[PDB]
DNA sequence: TCAGGTAAGCAGTCCGCG
DNA sequence: GCGGACTGCTTAC
């Protein structure tokens, strides 16, 4: 097989290199690796590299990187780039991977664990590690097994070896619940002293040495507490032997509150799973404490025990175990849905970057270019310092607040790197500048058309339309791979509506689940088959088909991520290709297709509707267009529809017979116009929206720019079993907003779309006589905690103290002494209560940390001082009213004369 | 060794307001 | 008690 690298690191002149070789054998390498660089010379002669202008460069190899590194100093010093790759262990990367790399999973060591530490006196903080560590479950991909290590003898108490027999059974029955799937795949370690468990723990460190590292928070606690723990016990270089190059850095941070540390392992790659879970799940979670997030994306019910966390090891040792051990699959479970390990392996080997890198676009997209450019044997500009400089986005219609009955939304394809695509934007294909005009007149197609030569953006660029550039070239690349997998996505969709319609009708019988590839849509013979299936292989199918479609979700959303992240990167200072005549070629480009194709769509649908200045688009942001169809379907009739879905298929009809060409032609004339070099702007049909068939509901709403709602029949293709909301910007959406609020309001708008207002006023009525009854962290807000020690003086409010750092001010007095309660940690979220005039805690609101029971000493007070009255009127009515204000609603009943007939 | 981007809504603080 | 000028946070793209 081919080789490749697992992890790469520059320690001194040496580079430090972990690597699969040609027999699938892991092996390390030190490597006194000589880069080379670049200067500008005479022209002039003889050379073969040229920087990316075509201007001659003269290579400079140096003995050590030391010395090139001292090199790119003086450059600086006399005033003269350094050109090539800095970074030079992605210049070894390169010259010792010079092809695609083939990697093979199954040879990569990916390791998951978690460690408990009882700590009787609050938190126990990694940066001090003075208490034992009690547990740690290691789980090795390679040997498919969790090696569990548990400390029997503790100066916090003496405990009786864990069971695996009670582990396995139901909790029902005493028993833990430890998943039947892993229970044979546990390789179990008692200890009786610390020590022991400690040395033990290393060796097999040794043995089975992490190249990715991962586990839920394994950065910030685990590591860094494991770290030191053995610092303190044994002394930093017996610690240091959990780097295999013998390397660490220890970045402090300190105070007021304060101290924290991250732990830099020199040969390892670190991918702490809330990290990629942060970055590529696309949620917004109001916690993420694992409990919640395993809940939320695995359905499992949270990991219950008595008593504080303090406690549970001398009381109930037994779960304690058994629960480090659950904690560490689920981090595995959620992977297996999710699949981040895998996306980032595939991107690290793809743009050829330490694998930990991926969480950085401007890193991994230098690696892409440098790679994509040395092959051309052109040589990479120096990376300069620039001043950040606010610069211009995109453009948002300003929409007319009210109910919109028929909605259909058309929608540009992966629009930023489109523009890219088609203008030909790239550091080396800049041609030249063309007086610009006012946008407006491009618009309306009145200017001047900017060139006949070259390629142009509105923003007054021009660019070669014969030469192609480095960065449409590889984001091309990316962006065809992202296409691939959204397909994928999207027949896993549509096949799972399939399974659905099939479960109104499940045979008496004993089957199978069908073997297919869900990637693809369904054969006429498949869906037959279906329909001759029982509802618990339906159930299955479903499962499997939705699982399908999360892992296309992954694999597309973050290629999609990715290519966007490079036309920001545009916009980046740290960026070594930075260029804001580029990046606001690309914005400015857009705000004239979308204002451009507002005016087409306005002149095309006045045409066939025989109509003159009536506004069809009723709103727009970016690249999307939403287009009132009340008119469309009123040119026909509702008479006169058999059903819904009759309505539906006739818009779907004219948005892709009809509408689409329209598009299509308006944007080939601007491709004109701009005399671009590819016409690529591919505006199809999003949503069709509308309420009901003979229904009471106002099929949608906008209340403002990015704030509306749609209850939406077909999306993209998809036709739904059941109608499904569109929601946006909303309340609902939000994670601020209290859980059963945002199910409050959903359930509202729910009514208000596909039933009307008297049923929205129903749910209201019950809604407000039942608030009071809901549990106290449903109806808490939530919200981030930036920037505590600047408001606290203390612990009072300083000026200007926002609402919720005020509350967490209140907590922290509250919490006063007693160390069973948990502290706010910068940055992360906390719940928020607002409390009644006159409570003991001495201000207006409270808030602890989310995904918490407030600790029981203060609970009782929380509690009974509660402003409930307050809460329904901030979280809940004002919201309403904003959206039944819009939508022309009243959600409770108004005036009237006719109040006074019932007697 | 640290670094995709901007547009834009709403909650809240401070202040003005016989 | 509720507006405008700010900060903070959060979402839509
Ligand atoms: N996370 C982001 N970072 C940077 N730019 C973004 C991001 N999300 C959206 N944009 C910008 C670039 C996009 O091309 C443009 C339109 O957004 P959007 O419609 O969400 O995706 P898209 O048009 O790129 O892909 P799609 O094919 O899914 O529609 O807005
Ligand atoms: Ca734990
Ligand atoms: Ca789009
Ligand atoms: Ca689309
Ligand atoms: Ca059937
Ligand atoms: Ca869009």
């Amino acid at each position: 097989m081919k080789e490749f690298y697992l992890t790469v690191e520059q320690i001194g002149d040496s580079i430090f290199e972990r690597y699969i070789d040609s027999n699938g054998r892991e092996r390390t390498r030190e490597v006194e690796y000589k880069p080379s660089l670049f200067a500008h010379c005479p022209e002039s002669q003889a050379t073969k590299y040229f920087d990316i202008y075509g201007k001659p460069c003269t290579r400079k190899l140096f003995a050590n990187m030391r010395d090139a590194s001292q090199w790119i100093k003086r450059m600086e010093d006399i005033g003269l780039e350094a050109l090539g790759m800095d970074d030079f262990k992605l210049a070894y990367l390169s010259d010792t991977y010079n092809y695609e790399i083939k990697y093979d999973h199954t040879k990569i060591r990916v390791a998951n664990f978690d460690i408990e530490v009882t700590s009787p006196d609050g938190f126990p903080e990694p940066s001090q590690a003075k208490h034992p560590i009690d547990a740690i479950t290691h789980y090795d991909s390679i040997d498919d097994r969790f090696y569990v290590f548990d400390l029997l003898n503790s100066p916090y108490g003496n405990v009786e070896e864990w069971s695996i027999e009670i582990a396995a059974k139901l909790q029902e029955q005493g028993g833990d619940e430890v998943p039947s799937e892993i229970i044979d795949k546990i390789i179990y370690m008692p200890f009786d002293n610390e020590k022991e468990l400690l040395m033990e723990y290393l060796n097999f460190w040794q043995q089975k040495t992490p190249v990715i590292l991962t586990g839920w928070n394994v950065e910030s606690f685990a590591i860094p507490y494991v770290y030191n723990r053995i610092k303190n016990i044994f002394g930093e270089s017996t610690a240091k032997r959990l780097s295999p190059h013998r390397k660490t850095r220890v970045k402090v941070i300190e105070n007021m509150y304060g101290s924290r540390e991250i732990i830099t392992l020199f040969g390892i790659s670190v991918l702490d799973y809330i990290d990629l879970y942060k970055k590529f799940s696309f949620t917004n979670q109001p916690s993420y404490s694992l409990d919640y997030i395993s809940e939320f994306e695995l359905n499992v019910g949270k990991l219950k025990y008595d008593g504080p966390i303090s406690k549970l090891r001398e009381s109930n040792h037994q779960r304690y175990i058994s629960y480090n051990i659950i904690a560490v699959y689920r981090v595995l479970q959620i992977d297996a849905k999710r699949q981040f390990i895998n996306l980032s392996l595939d991107m690290g080997y793809y743009a050829k970057i330490q694998i930990q890198s991926v969480f950085s676009p401007i890193k991994t997209w230098d690696a892409i270019i440098f790679n994509s450019l040395k092959e051309q044997n052109k040589v990479i500009p120096q990376g300069r310092s620039h001043p950040v400089q606010p610069y211009p986005g995109a453009f948002v219609k300003e929409p007319i607040p009210n109910r919109y009955k028929y909605v259909m939304s058309f929608d540009l394809t992966s629009l930023y790197p489109s523009i890219i695509r088609q203008v030909n934007i790239s550091p080396e294909t800049i041609a030249g500048t063309f007086k610009v005009a006012p946008l407006h007149d491009y618009i309306n197609a009145v200017a001047e058309r900017p060139s006949d030569v070259y390629s142009c953006s509105p923003n007054g660029m021009m660019y070669y339309k014969d030469r192609d550039g480095v960065v449409p070239t590889e984001i091309t690349k990316v962006f065809n791979q992202r296409k691939e997998h959204k397909g994928y996505m999207l027949a896993a969709q549509r096949n799972g509506e399939i399974i659905k319609e099939a479960l109104h009708n499940p045979n008496l019988s004993v089957d199978e689940p069908l073997d297919v590839d869900y990637r693809f849509d369904f054969s006429d013979e498949i869906k037959e088959k279906i329909k001759k299936l029982s509802a618990k292989s339906l159930n299955e199918m479903l499962f499997r088909a939705q699982r399908t479609e999360v892992a296309g979700m992954t694999a597309q959303i973050n290629r999609k991520l990715l290519i966007n992240s490079l036309a920001g990167a545009l916009g980046n200072v740290w960026f070594r290709y930075y260029d804001l005549r580029n990046a606001t070629a690309i914005t400015t480009f857009g705000q004239m297709a979308l204002q451009w194709i507002e005016r087409k769509v306005n002149e095309y649908l006045n045409e066939v509707c025989g109509t003159e200045g009536e506004a069809f688009v009723l709103y727009g942001d970016t690249d999307s267009i939403y287009v009132s169809a009340d008119k469309i379907i009123d040119k026909v009739g509702e008479s006169k529809f058999r059903d819904t879905n009759h309505w539906v298929d006739f818009l779907d009809k004219f948005a892709r017979e009809r509408m689409e060409p329209a598009i299509d032609r308006g944007f080939r004339e601007m491709c004109e116009y701009m005399n671009n070099k590819q016409h690529l702007m591919f505006m199809d049909r999003e949503a069709i929206a509308g309420p009901p068939l003979g229904s009471k509901g106002i099929g949608g709403f906008w209340t403002g720019k990015k704030r509306y709602a749609l209850n939406v029949w077909d999306m993209e293709g998809t036709r739904y079993a059941e109608p499904k909301l569109k929601i946006m910007g909303l309340e609902t959406q939000k994670s601020s907003t209290p859980k059963a609020v945002q199910k409050a309001l959903k359930e509202c708008i729910r009514r208000m779309l596909q039933e009307g207002e008297e049923s929205l006023q129903e749910y209201f009525k019950e809604f407000e006589k039942e608030f009071r009854q809901l549990n106290y962290i449903s109806i808490a807000s939530v919200s981030s905690a930036n920037n505590i020690a600047k408001y606290d003086v203390g612990g009072f409010p300083g000026p200007k103290c926002p609402f919720h750092i005020r509350g967490i001010l209140t907590y922290n007095r509250a919490i006063k002494g007693n160390i069973d309660a948990p502290q706010v940690v910068e940055g992360e979220k906390v719940y928020v209560l607002p409390l009644r005039e006159g409570n003991p805690f001495g201000d207006k609101c409270i808030a602890w940390p989310s995904g918490t029971e407030i600790t029981d000493l203060i609970k009782d007070d929380v509690l009974h001082w509660m402003d409930y009255t307050v809460l329904l009127e901030k979280t809940f009515i004002k919201p309403l009213e904003g959206f039944t204000s819009a939508a022309k609603l009243d959600y409770e009943k108004k005036a009237s004369l006719f109040d006074m007939f019932d007697f």
